[PDB]
């Protein structure tokens, strides 16, 4: 029930500051990056399930689900992948993310397109193109459901999840959209971006749409 605060490594907080402030034109590549991460997490549970089919019982369906929350100015990207333990959420640091972050920043200084972020293994942080803060809700088969939270600053929190829907297994990113990036709540826009950048995905990409029942 305690909110644990942790500090990012310097290189991660440097990267998040660059991304949250960039005026880069093609911000829609965030969604490709998060879909790719979701797909990778799904691949990992599928791989475990091949030897042990009981690892799927926590959530039998393998999906990616996009949930616009228009009233909250939130976009949720959910997967039923392997998920992250509390120790996985606290271990964003001492990771390959450290190696990805410094060389990507150097590449950006040399003129690399921001869309190359995924090639450096740090495409998660592309969410700061469109969002000023994020909650990462995750449930691994070996642990309880936890919430990781960040505002692109130096600090993050990890809290035992007593407030969100149960994932069963997997991860949900809750993006708190910037006031100029509310186009990513619209069905038409999300469909366009998925179709353009995420044609080759092995799992269903489900879009959750809320419409008024009319006369
Ligand atoms: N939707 C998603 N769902 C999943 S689920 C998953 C599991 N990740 C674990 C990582 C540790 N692995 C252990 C391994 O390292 C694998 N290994 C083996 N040999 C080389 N490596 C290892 C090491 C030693 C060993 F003895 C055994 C091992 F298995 C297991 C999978 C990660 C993940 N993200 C994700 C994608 C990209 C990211 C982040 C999260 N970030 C991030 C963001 C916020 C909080 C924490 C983190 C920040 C950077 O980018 C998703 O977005
Ligand atoms: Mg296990």
């Amino acid at each position: 029930a305690k909110v644990e605060t942790h500090e990012f490594t310097a290189e991660i907080s440097q990267l998040m500051s660059l991304i949250i402030n960039t005026v880069y034109s093609n911000k829609e590549i965030f969604l490709r990056e998060l879909i790719s991460n979701a797909s990778d997490a799904l691949d990992k549970i599928r791989y475990q399930a091949l030897s042990d089919p009981s690892q799927l019982e926590s959530e039998p369906e393998l999906f990616i689900r996009i949930i616009p929350q228009k009233d909250q100015k939130v976009l949720e990207i959910r997967d039923s992948g392997i998920g992250m333990t509390k120790a996985d959420l606290v271990n964003n640091l001492g990771t390959i993310a450290k190696s990805g972050t410094k060389s990507f920043m150097e590449a950006l200084s040399a003129g690399a397109d921001v869309s190359m972020i995924g090639q450096f293994g740090v495409g998660f942080y592309s969410l700061f193109l469109v969002a000023d803060h994020v909650q990462v809700i995750s449930k691994h088969n070996d642990d309880e459901q936890y919430v990781w939270e960040s505002n692109a600053g130096g600090k993050f929190t990890v809290t035992l999840d007593e407030t969100n829907e149960r994932l069963g297994r997997g991860t949900m990113l809750r993006l708190f959209l910037k006031e100029d990036q509310l186009e990513y709540l619209e069905e038409k826009r999300i469909k366009e971006v998925v179709k353009k950048h995420s044609e080759f995905v092995a799992y269903p990409i489900q879009l959750v749409v809320t419409k008024e029942v009319e006369k």
